[PDB]
């Protein structure tokens, strides 16, 4: 199955309430790993709501994030949308 999720949404959920991504089209939440996160909030909150698919890969992300980014996996970016 798919959930998916619009450009719309993904854009808006983007501030200290919800905080999303797309990572390969797929739509990852993650709001609380900002505070673990290494990389920080503010620089991923600003990469939120678009595509930071190149930014994560850029930084050369190791398997545990990759893993990470699975778990946190919500929903789709939409197909009308993409
Ligand atoms: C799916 C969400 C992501 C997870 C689970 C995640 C996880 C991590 C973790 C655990 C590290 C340490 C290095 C590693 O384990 O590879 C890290 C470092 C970093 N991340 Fe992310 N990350 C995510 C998304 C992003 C995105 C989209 C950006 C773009 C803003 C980003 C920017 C950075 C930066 C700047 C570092 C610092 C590199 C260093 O440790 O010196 N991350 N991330």
């Amino acid at each position: 199955a798919v959930k998916y999720y619009t450009l719309e949404e993904i854009q808006k959920h983007n501030n200290s309430k919800s905080t999303w991504l797309i990572l390969h089209y797929k739509v990852y939440d993650l709001t609380k790993f900002l505070e673990e996160h290494p990389g920080g909030e503010e620089v991923l909150r600003e990469q939120a709501g678009g595509d930071a698919t190149e930014n994560f890969e850029d930084h050369g992300h190791s398997t545990d994030a990759r893993e990470l980014s699975k778990t946190f996996i919500i929903g789709e970016l939409h197909p009308d949308d993409r």
